[PDB]
RNA sequence: AAGUGUUUAAGGGCGCAUGGUGGAUGCCUUGGCACUGGGAGCCGAUGAAGGACGUAGGAGGCUGCGAUAAGCCUCGGGG
């Protein structure tokens, strides 16, 4: 979705936020392909991109 | 008057020519068997071997995977 050039020079307020966001959109879009009104598989496949590679920088640099 | 004498096939048998079931035979392998030369010779509480269930826009099975569910990141080969 977004690049790792840009990812991992923003910040811990920021990745909170696309972090919330994304479990936003994965609620949203998963559940109006839930519904039926959705079509395709690539954008729940980048949401998870997403919510897997915050997930990982989180524990890097909680780590680190 | 007289005696003499083939003449038919319900079917059947035998050959001939055509067919019908049944898939041996000939030719093949994506398969198995037995060895040679090397590598690794273990896997698991940082949770194994094997499974159940789920996971695809589609109804099931194989395979991959695990609510992040036929996958994701960073790194390099390829078009
Ligand atoms: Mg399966
Ligand atoms: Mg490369």
């Amino acid at each position: 979705g977004t690049t790792p050039g840009e990812l991992r020079e923003l910040t811990d307020d920021e990745l909170k936020d696309k972090l919330r966001e994304s479990k936003e959109e994965l609620f949203n879009l998963r559940f109006q392909m839930a519904t039926g009104q959705l079509s395709n598989n690539r954008r729940l496949r980048t949401v998870r991109q997403e919510i897997a590679r915050v997930y990982t920088v989180l524990r890097e640099r909680e780590l680190g």
